[PDB]
């Protein structure tokens, strides 16, 4: 696991504003996209149902369609939400960011190292034992 050596806290401070205000934008435009293809879907349900109203409907046929339908929703915005938890944990971690802290998610260390990667420092081994 990783951790972190070193932290900025006037660069944290003084550009949190900004950082704040990016990230609300980003997990905005993934709420967007997840009710945009949560209605196409419904309206994709409510048309193939009709078809079956159209043609020939049996009660169980209709429900076992129309239960896959809900579960291919359900499927789509547990994924949505995973995403928005994930991204809520990468600010969460970034503003309590903090040395002696334990990053032990590899995804999770290099998404702050992409982003905010400047803000701190963070290394594995004796060699951040040295550093602490």
């Amino acid at each position: 696991a990783y951790v972190i050596t070193s932290v900025d806290d006037e660069m944290r401070h003084n550009e949190l504003s900004t950082l704040e205000a990016e990230m609300a934008v980003e997990k905005k435009a993934v709420e967007d996209q997840r009710d945009a293809d949560l209605e196409a879907r419904a309206q994709k349900l409510e048309a193939d149902l009709a078809e079956l109203e159209a043609e020939g409907a049996k009660s169980d046929v209709r429900r076992k369609v129309r239960d896959s339908g809900e579960r291919e929703m359900r499927q789509l915005r547990d994924r949505a939400q995973r995403e928005l938890d994930r991204l809520d944990e990468i600010w969460n971690t970034f503003t309590k960011l903090a040395p002696k802290q334990l990053i032990v998610d590899e995804v999770l260390y290099r998404e702050l190292q992409d982003r905010y990667g400047e803000y701190f420092t963070g290394a594995m081994g004796a060699e951040s034992i040295k550093k602490l």
